[PDB]
């Protein structure tokens, strides 16, 4: 890999022959295949942008010309051409190379958000900034996938960009899951379609756009996984589960009920809805990267008498907040939302962690939110959600393997008592374990037992609204501690406190969960250990509170 | 006098063109008499007659985007006699209402959603085997600048399910982009005040048996030349004052420069006002881009509409630590525009945002001061929220303690019984509560924390000196300011009892702001009686 090890930055491409560029592209593909197989990450989407990224850095002068990747999962070649080729041994590892652009890593990186369809909106802003600061001849380049182009923010941005001569180059990276509408005749100059694996053709198209001195669309066609047949074959975004359990449960319920329909915002595979679609192909809708449309179209389906199940990863549901509020909840419609990747996900960094949903959903009048503690409770809570015919329901659960089943000692006022004070200890601490933190709560209760502190561990199952069961048990204990895989601001703990205070119960409450912060990438287990969300650190904390009385 | 003898749409079916021209004139006189959004309704008289001459509501659902222009629809569906009660408590809604009519589908005033509902309903009819239901979405040129329309059109374009997209274009503030060649059948432009031409175009669309755009051109206020407050005025004046001194300040509105107070800003600094269309999401992320280019954007979006921009505040502004100031007018109860207008979500939503700072001005001087403070934050998002309407006289403070303004303190001889944390617009009510409690021998410290989030050290310091903390907020209590104060105290190991007095987490029907507050017991009499109960306990 003689060619690649000589690239210090973009200008090192500037005097290469097409033969050298072709050799470099082959070295980049070999590098990506071997590095990304070792670390995991977005191999297919990066293989598809080798020639496109070489062409961008042969035409544009980054960062004078900002290169803004929509989503940013496809910026590995960009990082390799901006001095970070030696950092791939640490890709997506704690203290290592981010899976997304990072302002901390490089002057060439602008946007760290993985939330799709935002690049063109940043581009409009930056182009306006350059005008307002009198920066000469800065060309903002937005690299937008066909998937990202199905998001509404792109239409808002293109309307704004089209109103001005400020130079924004809209590079559509089309490997399609893309738009059903034409973007050849919107009033913006259109160049293409260009073969995105013909580096010279991409350079000519971009150079032509750069010289246009006004907004222009450059439509490039690429192949996801180009050069690596397994990635080409599977068209995969990256290389006993919660998701599988959801998938199987949903198929079970849809077998007994023709009114169930499923909706994904472009992630039928990862949400477990491909298996559902194979059994009920008329009842699965993939709406593109369009969480807002997923939710309001769900409202329309419910107005026509159906019970939509909308499966959207926790973090991405932020996009649909106003649709949950004004389209679903305002109309008392039975839409069930299923939020996979709830709580810390870790390795995709700050913009992927599912740590907002309990706080956001708590704002929605009349909402019912469940957090499954295990496989059986996911099945049961899904059935209970499907039985709610008069308002929105939500289930949230983490990525990865479902923990073993924990059967309750008893159910009181909706709440599952998982553990009660044993062998002469008293009702000291009510530990309210939200969702997947049940096993950690049981380990905390055992450590506290050994300190002489008696713990009742409950799973409220339905976290919102706060149930009678929680109020009934609270008054029997000296301290209530909520333990949640969610931001503590407006989270389950603050809701439990608010519900007790509303009921004139002033038992001391503590909110143990994620501090209201953006977390850098690391494994889930490393993020939780660094925050002290471990049975050892939580038991130590609760001991201090009980000692203080 | 035919309008009073229209029972529903079928009463138009056998009218002559001369009778339709008479009825349109009667509808225009009735609208002026009774109205609410007059201009938009005068613009859709012939369009609405034509819709109800072609489509069979509600077999053919007629969904108004935003729904402010559905008065003629109500008059043609048996509700003309109800206009005596328009936007009055227990009276006719300013928006479509499923409770009022089988002909009404969507009650949300939030623009650009109609096509998404239309997609879902069309899908439902297919899945339930309902024959020959044509969903009609009536979308304004403004509404069509919203991202939801692009998501909906992309989905609608993928299917033969009949959705008729009726574009009500009075902008020729609509799209800069062409919708004449998206892959969808396009009919028009049609003269929207030629009832017969509009029916011909619509009938063509109904018979097409696939999705179709019918482009209709209307004049807002048509037939009526005339159509052809203090808090906001204070914001406008203050922003102009700061921008005079600072070249880095830019203002952004999502299609509301006049009502947000930004027209006067644009008149002085025309290169520094951006109107992005009805595009709250783009407003916030373009703000992020402007801040990345070294500017300090001020984004003026009414409280309720800021819901749309939640993920852009989170992942585009806050994640990058960018200095965007959000200014939320119409914060708290607005009343007569009903459930989807009340600015009662913002303190709960903004509280989720890492590193956010949120101010709630108590008066004109504090709006000026807190805006100046926001403009000085260079490393993260700031927000100011204030109500619709006139602002009263300044409320003077006795002292500032850890950022917090003491508005009242217990009389010499009374104990420090209650810390009454008065958020923004409820300072006058908190001072009235304090005077009533004084008369019962109950000592009250009233504070305006000014910066509600994060909860200040001044709140923590005063809390430990009182027996009871009561927060009073013009916001939903779930995740609201009271719950945030409680959470901050408990985090600081302070277990002083806290009570969260504010709006229950409910959608409110239309009524005046005063009526809504009185019905919830948000009055100085009712709050003082509640606090008396707690103090006794
Ligand atoms: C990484 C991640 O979170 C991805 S990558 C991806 C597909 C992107 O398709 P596009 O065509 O734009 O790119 P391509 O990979 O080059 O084909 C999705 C749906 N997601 C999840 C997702 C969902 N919804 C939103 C709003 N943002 C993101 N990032
Ligand atoms: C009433 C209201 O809240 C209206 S009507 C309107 C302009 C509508 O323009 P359009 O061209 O669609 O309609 P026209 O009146 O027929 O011209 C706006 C900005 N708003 C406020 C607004 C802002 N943002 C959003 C998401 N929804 C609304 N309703
Ligand atoms: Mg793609
Ligand atoms: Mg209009």
């Amino acid at each position: 890999m003689g060619m690649l090890q000589q690239i210090r930055g973009p200008a090192d491409l500037q005097h290469l022959s097409q033969a050298q560029l072709r050799e470099l592209a082959a070295e980049i593909r070999e590098f990506l295949i071997h590095k990304v197989a070792a670390t995991g990450g977005h191999l297919g989407p990066n293989l598809g942008v080798v020639e496109l990224t070489l062409a961008l850095h042969r035409v544009f002068d980054s960062p004078h010309d900002p290169i803004i990747f929509d989503t940013g999962h496809q910026a590995y070649v960009h990082k390799m051409l901006t001095g970070r080729s030696q950092d791939f041994a640490t890709l997506r590892k704690k203290g290592g190379l981010s899976g997304y652009p990072s302002r901390a890593e490089s002057e060439h990186d602008w946007v760290e958000s993985s939330h799709a369809s935002a690049a063109l909106s940043y581009a409009d802003g930056l182009a306006k900034a350059f005008e307002l600061t009198g920066h000469r001849n800065r060309h903002v380049v937005a690299v937008v996938g066909d998937g990202a182009l199905t998001g509404g923010m792109c239409w808002e941005a293109l309307n704004n960009i089209a109103a001005s001569r400020r130079p924004v180059i809209i590079v559509v990276n089309d490997n399609g899951g893309g738009p059903q509408l034409l973007f050849t005749d919107l009033g913006l100059k259109y160049v293409g379609p260009v073969d995105g694996h013909d580096e010279r053709a991409v350079e000519v198209a971009l150079r032509s756009a750069r010289r246009f001195g006004a907004p222009v669309i450059v439509h490039v066609v690429t192949r996801k996984g180009m050069g690596y047949p397994p990635a080409e074959a599977d068209q995969a975004e990256q290389m006993p589960g919660w998701t599988a359990t959801f998938s199987d449960a949903l198929i079970g319920y849809a077998q007994k009920r023709r009114d169930i329909v499923a909706i994904t915002a472009a992630m039928p595979g990862p949400t477990g809805l491909t298996a559902f679609g194979q059994r009920f192909p008329d009842r699965l809708f993939d709406v593109g990267i369009a969480e807002q449309h997923a939710m309001t179209s769900a409202a329309g389906l419910a107005m026509g008498g159906l019970h939509p199940v909308v499966a959207i990863y926790s973090t991405f549901l932020n996009r649909a907040f106003d649709q949950i509020m004004m389209d679903v909840a305002l109309h008392k419609l039975p839409v069930t939302m299923v939020l996979d990747r709830a709580g810390i996900t870790g390795s995709d960094g700050a913009s992927h962690n599912g740590m907002w949903d309990l706080s956001m959903l708590g704002i929605v009048p009349g909402i019912r939110v469940a957090a499954p503690r295990d496989a059986t409770r996911l099945r049961e809570e899904l059935g209970e959600a499907l039985d709610v015919d008069d308002g929105p329901t939500a289930l949230r659960f983490p990525k990865g393997d479902v923990g073993e089943d924990i059967s309750a000692l008893e159910r009181r006022g909706g709440v599952d008592v998982l553990a009660a004070p044993a062998d002469g200890l008293n009702h000291d601490v009510l530990l309210v374990a939200i969702g997947a933190f049940a096993p950690m709560a049981l380990a905390v209760a055992k450590r506290l037992h050994n300190q002489g502190i008696g713990v009742t561990v409950i799973d409220p199952r339905w976290v919102l609204p706060v149930s009678d069961g929680v109020r009934e048990l609270a008054v029997q204990h000296k301290l209530l501690v909520t333990l949640e895989d969610n931001g503590v601001n407006g989270g389950a703990g603050s809701a439990v406190s608010a519900a007790l205070r509303r009921a004139e119960i002033d038992v001391p409450c503590r909110d143990v969960g994620l501090p209201q912060e953006f977390y850098e990438h690391a494994s889930r287990s490393e993020v939780l250990a660094d925050l002290g969300l471990t049975d050892q650190d939580v038991a130590r904390r609760i001991t201090g509170w009980v000692a203080a009385l």
